[PDB]
């Protein structure tokens, strides 16, 4: 049975790797793209942490686990994902598998250790369960001050970016990746199949760095795209409520998004020496010829797009691809364009290491993909399937189907639907929803659409035929 | 030998405006169906939102037992509809042979009384097509974002908050649903069948709309406003700060825009007694009057600057959760119920008056003793409230207060603040005492009284309550 390593990523755009074109060098992480099979064209579940994650762990979309909106969080009602979701975890540890865990799990206090792994060391591990949602009085105090003209340390806004005293060594990404080295160390020394998770904050806004990443990257030589700096016109009501208090961006300055930027990329180049860190240890230990290793990020972040921060109920490309990296040491690297989904990888860990099954796959397998390539799907259609059930309370219902060149986005608790062209429109800046030159394009997406909610048995197809009764 | 029943239901209308309850709007037509009926002075709304609190009515059960635990057709609530498993009391006394007619706002789903048969004789939702896609404010979010620019509407105005509307009272929608109810009382009168008839006005809700000479009775300048007005909020829980529906954001409002909204508010209160007088006489005139049961009810209150808050919202205060309740029965004479009761009670009262069939639980309780015996019928009873707000417009919350004559525990399980209100000595309920070591005893009987309560209608939130209460339990 092999030996299996997740290096999981929080809010890790697709686009900022060199591997990718992007503005920072990655070598690391470049090195494992090119080994392994890059998924080019991965979409998350959801651009929200405890859905997205659920989803990964468990093969299964939200309304079948009920994990449908983030834990611990104000206004959301969940506290943790079910006890009866034994996830990956608890399968893998019913097979023989050490199964251990670093960093941040974000569905439920103690859930990998109560799922028979080795909870080494993270935010979740000793706290209690069933706590009263977090609710952000200290940022709203903060972003008030930011409306105010106030700035903090050195002209720094804090809910943004901000530069953190100390070194690398005192971060919290150098600890993670030293619990992942005794983790790589204790698993050389047994006979046993070992399963590591280690899960880092980074990249997660606020972005927050210490020297040299927090300056590593020049603010004023940072290039904005064409969807950064626009007021968001026909688009749906969602994208203007300021849902967290820091998604009241009317204070952001040019050079406060260009920093955002700067301290996000300063972030990349310390996660990317966390990965060498690591990749290191398993060559030393003599574990990374046979391991097998996925790298993803469980969504994207907004760094002004749509004049949009963080993440929210919407379905913008930069929030719904995610970076995904499979290493299988058995085969020759390939880059696969298809689409690929989150509810994928537990399937691709459930056929690497025979894991029984606990319920439906509402994913497939990529290791088709992987030996193949993309002719391993000829002839299918290149769908992805995203969900914004909830954002933090509140419930949005939302549903996007993206084919290469276009995605249709329902938004059933409003009237405006978006329909984007992203072959002549790929920043997603013009709603088409309304545009009669696309009726044939929505009434295929609109089909595509029920076929998928109808395969993976949401109870929101019957909203869905009513709202769509015109096709 | 079944008697004829008519409901007079008002959207927004609070508890305290009237002249019978020393109120500063003259409401003779009001006052004098207080006067002859049954008074229910510490009535309370079963949740501060439209369709839940009229689900509650026409059902008699909590959302969790009905579904109806939001409002329906807005941006961004998941429900469209009362489910038509719900025949509510429409269906239930048109089952028993009563010819059941209604006027107006019904708000919990296209066609709903015509779909549980009755005469739905008149109302927005009457021809309208079910299952529709939320309707989203996007025109009050440009209106909202003209008045932060320090615009104005025509005159000086405010329309998101209130506006001389054009023309006369006879042009207005209200004196259309008054004279649907005069011709449902006119047939009525040539039936052999016994009748239930709804007439359901929007008036007196927000934005406060009125024609002259409604807009410019009451004079803005004479405005009294209370000891909670326009303060900052301090220890508030969050929901309380945020923008749910764009009017929400109060930060433009000037005194004087306040003092308006309460001027249009008061002009509207008028209107609405000159429409009450006009229904009554009519009953007069058909001879429907002396055997007349009369439920005449608020579906809860509205704010008008106290907490700085406009409207309505996901929060416990008085003057949403109050709701005015009057309720006529022709063979008894008239009291004054100063004991709390709630809008679940609604439904039980018309079962015991029209003795509708049973069609699942009932939450609440027949009004029928009180009304006889006066508050003695309960002696030796807790007095005590429970309050909802499970979702606002597709924000979900989980509230839940429960209410004495001298206290308010309010839980807030999508918050880490709860509140906690002595209204003996603060019934504004400006100071949030819930941290506060001092009222620990209390605290922990409200908790109790909570438990209590949330086990009797089996709420599935016993669950997180137990979680977040345990130190109490
Ligand atoms: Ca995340
Ligand atoms: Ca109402
Ligand atoms: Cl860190
Ligand atoms: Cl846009
Ligand atoms: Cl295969
Ligand atoms: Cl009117
Ligand atoms: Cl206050
Ligand atoms: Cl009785």
């Amino acid at each position: 049975k092999p030996n299996v390593l997740i290096l999981l990523f929080d809010d890790m755009r697709f686009d900022t790797f060199s591997y990718r074109n992007g503005p920072v060098s990655t070598p690391n992480i470049d090195a494992l793209a090119n080994e392994g099979t890059r998924f080019d064209q991965a979409m998350t579940s959801t651009g929200l942490c405890s859905p997205s994650r659920a989803a990964m762990f468990t093969g299964r979309w939200g309304h079948k686990t009920g994990l449908d909106d983030n834990v611990g969080l104000y206004h959301s009602r969940l506290s943790e994902l079910s006890l009866s979701e034994g996830s990956v975890i608890k399968r893998a540890t019913s097979i023989g598998y050490d199964v251990s865990y670093v960093g941040k799990w974000h569905l439920g206090a103690q859930g990998p250790a109560l799922r028979g792994a080795n909870f080494m060391w993270g935010h979740d591990k000793d706290e209690e369960r069933n706590g009263r949602p977090f609710t952000p009085y200290q940022t709203q105090k903060n972003v008030a001050r930011m409306n105010a003209g106030e700035r903090d340390k050195n002209g720094e806004k804090h809910d943004y970016y901000k530069t953190l005293p100390g070194t690398y060594a005192d971060t919290v990404t150098a600890k993670e990746v030293n619990e992942g080295k005794l983790m790589l160390q204790n698993a050389a020394k047994s006979d046993k199949p070992f399963f590591g998770i280690v899960s880092f904050e980074q990249p997660h806004p606020p972005y927050r760095v210490p020297e040299p990443y927090a300056s590593m990257y020049d603010y004023k030589d940072i290039k904005l795209p064409k969807n950064f700096g626009i007021k968001r016109k026909h688009k749906p009501m969602a994208q203007d409520d300021i849902w967290w208090p820091w998604h009241d961006v009317s204070h952001m300055s040019e050079t406060d998004w260009r920093k955002a930027h700067s301290f996000y990329y300063g972030a990349i180049a310390m996660i990317d020496h966390a990965v060498g860190e690591l990749i290191n240890t398993a060559k030393e230990e003599g574990l990374y010829d046979d391991l097998h290793i996925i790298l993803v990020g469980d969504q994207g972040s907004m760094l002004g797009e749509h004049n949009l921060y963080d993440k929210g109920p919407y379905a913008y490309d930069e929030l719904m691809r995610m970076p995904l990296i499979i290493r299988d040491p058995s085969l020759e690297p390939k880059i696969i364009n298809r689409q690929v989904s989150m509810l994928d990888i537990a399937p691709t860990l459930r056929q690497w290491m025979t894991l029984p099954l606990d319920g439906d796959e509402d994913g497939r397998s990529l290791l088709p993909l992987m030996k193949q390539g993309d002719s391993a799907d000829a002839g299918k259609d290149d769908i992805s399937l995203y969900a914004y059930e909830w954002y933090n309370g509140g419930w949005f219902g939302i549903r996007a189907i993206r084919t290469p060149e276009m995605k249709f986005v329902w938004n059933p608790g409003d009237s405006r639907d978006e329909l984007y062209d992203l072959k002549n429109d790929p920043y997603e800046i013009t709603n088409q929803i309304d545009n009669p030159k696309y009726k044939k394009q929505l009434t295929d997406l609109v089909h595509k659409m029920a076929g998928e909610l109808n395969r993976i048995d949401d109870p929101s197809l019957t909203k869905f035929n009513h709202h769509m009764k015109a096709f």
